[PDB]
This record gives structure tokens, C-alpha cells and sequence, in this order.
């Protein structure tokens, strides 16, 4: 089990004031630290946000947490489940600010809600320095959904800040799996207003200003004001990156295929709207040097308990990432174990392998 801690510095909260926290199992003797951004969408107006907080308050709040979670997949400490990083220091960062993980703004007298995503993960990084971070050589800043899209967002904050605190030997990395999104017309137009089938973009936008969000600062010197939801999106954003960051996406991702107003015989249009979306985002993975993006409809793989059975071209998931550990060694591909494993069929499930 991981052990909740909350806050410290209990400024920093979630969306309703209580602190927020992290949930760590340490492992004595590793150097490996997997910090772990869970996902759940967001909201970006009071009305929406209202509704989040009356049926999904724990992702709002830390008053009702339990006291302990299980690690599951990535964050499991045996090595049957989890082949890749059993032995790691684990820790799972609730995702209770609503904002990508974006957000830098307390409640006040002007704003019901605190957006403070891109602050937890800074405050968890500074207090977990006194826990045994400080003497990390690895630290894995992994997330799913909207937690892998903050991989994208904060991993290269967290090495700056590592750096700025006097640790240049800690290398720090990205695992965003599910957080590679494409900003593409819908299938159907929908009128927003909701959240899961609203076009990302105009959410985004919202959702910056109403969060005071942030975004990496080489991505936002590009895009510049007002178009800093730009950064949002994964083949956007990554170009701009220093740290590794290991990319892993479902090329039919249900949470893709919702935004663009999709719900699954499959007539001409959809057919083709399906394959073109396959076709776009292998398109988006081709210059990514780690990545694992199998051809299946599904959402998610990191966290959970099987994680270890899908395979694209014969090589599952907690090989690829090893594969990916053995090329970041101080040193050309290896003999075997390979990185970059993109599925070039071009429709659900023509991968054997994909989750049923
Ligand atoms: C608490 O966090 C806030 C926001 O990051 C920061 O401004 C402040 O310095 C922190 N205070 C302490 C005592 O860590």
C-alpha cells in the first residue's frame, strides 16, 4: 500500500481549499522515484465545476480520501504485476485541481475554486526532497488522461526546479500515457457546454484564463498570449521539451473519440473519420523516438493490473520502457529492445493484443 500524506504547506490545495497531498511507499535502497499525475478530465466554469463537485468531489478534494491506496500496474511493488519498476519509490499524486494539471491560482474572495495543479506537483517534488528525493538518480514524472497531458506541462518545470534547489544529478523524465491529444474537427458538431464531447480546444482556452494556467515556457514562446492552449496538445507541445519524455497512446483513444462526438455496422464517413484519426496520430508519433501506441479503442494502460499483456510488433509496454532505460545509460538502438512501437494497422483491434 501507499501511505497518504497531505501537505505540508497547506496553501496548497485542491479545488476546495483542503489540502492537497500524495499517497508514497518508499523502497529503502532505490534511487528510482515514479511520481504518478492521475487523470479525470477537468472543468472550466463554475457551472461545470459545480457539478464536478457535487458527483465527483474526490477528484475536488482531499476531505474524504482514504488513508491508504494500492499500487496497481506501473505503481505495483511486485514484480509479476509491474516488470518495469517494481523496486521503485512509488507515488500516486491525486489529481484535485480540475486543471490539467496546469493551475496556478488560490481560492479568494474572487475565485470559488483553486486551480493549483502545476503548484501540487512543485510542493509534493520539494517535500518529497526531504524523504529520500534528494538522493534520487531517476525521477519518472508518469500520469494518465489529463495526468499524462500534466507530464507534458510540468516534467520540464520539475527539472528546472530540481536544478534551481541544488540537485543537477537527479535526471528527470516523462511517461505521458493518454494525454496525446489531437485538436481535430469532430465527427459531429456538438455545442460544448459539457465537458466530455466539447471540442478541446475552446475548453482549453476557457479553462486557462478561468485557471490561471501555465504552460511550459518554449511552448509559450512560440504560441504567445492567448494562444497558449496550443501547449495542450502533445505533437505541439513535445517539440519544445528537454527532458525524455516516453509517449504512450492508443491511436483510437476513447477519450479522443468522445471529444469528436464518436459513440460506436460502421457506415463510408465514420469509417474513414476512424482510419483518418489512426492515420493522424501515427503520423503525429513518427519523430518520437520512445513511444508505444497500439492499435486499439480503449483509454489508459499505465495504472492498471494488466498493463503487462498488450504487445505492438512483439514487445510489451514494461519491456519498451526498460528498453527505454537502457538507452538513456551514458552512451545508437539496441539489439532486441526496442523503443519506438508505433501499430501501422489502421483499425481497432487489429492488434491481437489490445484490452478486451
Ligand atoms: C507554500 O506554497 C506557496 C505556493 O507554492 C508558496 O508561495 C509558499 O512559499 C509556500 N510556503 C511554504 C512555507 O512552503
Amino acid at each position: 500500500d501507499l501511505r497518504l500524506h497531505l501537505l505540508l504547506n497547506t496553501s496548497v490545495t485542491c479545488n476546495d481549499g483542503s489540502p492537497a497531498g500524495y499517497y508514497l511507499k518508499e523502497s529503502r535502497g532505490s534511487r528510482r522515484w515514479l511520481l504518478f499525475l492521475e487523470g479525470g478530465w477537468y472543468c472550466f466554469n463554475r457551472e461545470n465545476c459545480d457539478s464536478r463537485y457535487d458527483t465527483m468531489r474526490r477528484l475536488m478534494s482531499s476531505r474524504d480520501w482514504p488513508r491508504t491506496r494500492t499500487g496497481t500496474g506501473i505503481l505495483s511493488s511486485q514484480p509479476e504485476e509491474n516488470p518495469y519498476w517494481w523496486n521503485a519509490n512509488m507515488v500516486f499524486i491525486p489529481y484535485c485541481s480540475s486543471d490539467v494539471w496546469s493551475g496556478a491560482s488560490s481560492k479568494s474572495e474572487k475565485n470559488e475554486y483553486a486551480f493549483m495543479g502545476a503548484l501540487i506537483i512543485q510542493e509534493v517534488v520539494r517535500e518529497l526532497l526531504g524523504r529520500g528525493l534528494s538522493g534520487a538518480k531517476v525521477l519518472l514524472l508518469a500520469g494518465s488522461s489529463a495526468g499524462g497531458t500534466g507530464v507534458l506541462l510540468n516534467v520540464d518545470r520539475v527539472a528546472e526546479q530540481l536544478e534551481k534547489l541544488g540537485y543537477p544529478a537527479i535526471q528527470v523524465r516523462g511517461l505521458a500515457d493518454s494525454g496525446w491529444f489531437l485538436d481535430n474537427k469532430q465527427y459531429r458538431h456538438t455545442d460544448c457546454v459539457d465537458t466530455i464531447t466539447c471540442a478541446p480546444t475552446e475548453a482549453i482556452r476557457r479553462g486557462i484564463r478561468y485557471w490561471n494556467g501555465v504552460v511550459p515556457e518554449r511552448c509559450r514562446r512560440q504560441f504567445q498570449e492567448g494562444e497558449e492552449w496550443n501547449c495542450f496538445f502533445g505533437y505541439k507541445v513535445y517539440p519544445t521539451l528537454r527532458s525524455p519524455v516516453f509517449v504512450v497512446q492508443w491511436l483510437f483513444d476513447e477519450a479522443q473519440l468522445t471529444v469528436d462526438n464518436v459513440h460506436l455496422p460502421v457506415q463510408e464517413g465514420l469509417r474513414l473519420y476512424i482510419q483518418n484519426l489512426g492515420r493522424e496520430l501515427r503520423h503525429t508519433l513518427k519523430d518520437v523516438p520512445a513511444s508505444f501506441a497500439p492499435a486499439c479503442l480503449s483509454h489508459e494502460i499505465i495504472i492498471r493490473s494488466h498493463w503487462t499483456d498488450v504487445q505492438v510488433k512483439g514487445t510489451s509496454l514494461p519491456r519498451a520502457l526498460h528498453c527505454w532505460d537502457r538507452s538513456l545509460h551514458d552512451s545508437t538502438p539496441l539489439k532486441g529492445c526496442p523503443v519506438h512501437l508505433v501499430d501501422s494497422c489502421p483499425w481497432p483491434h487489429c492488434n491481437p493484443s489490445c484490452p478486451t
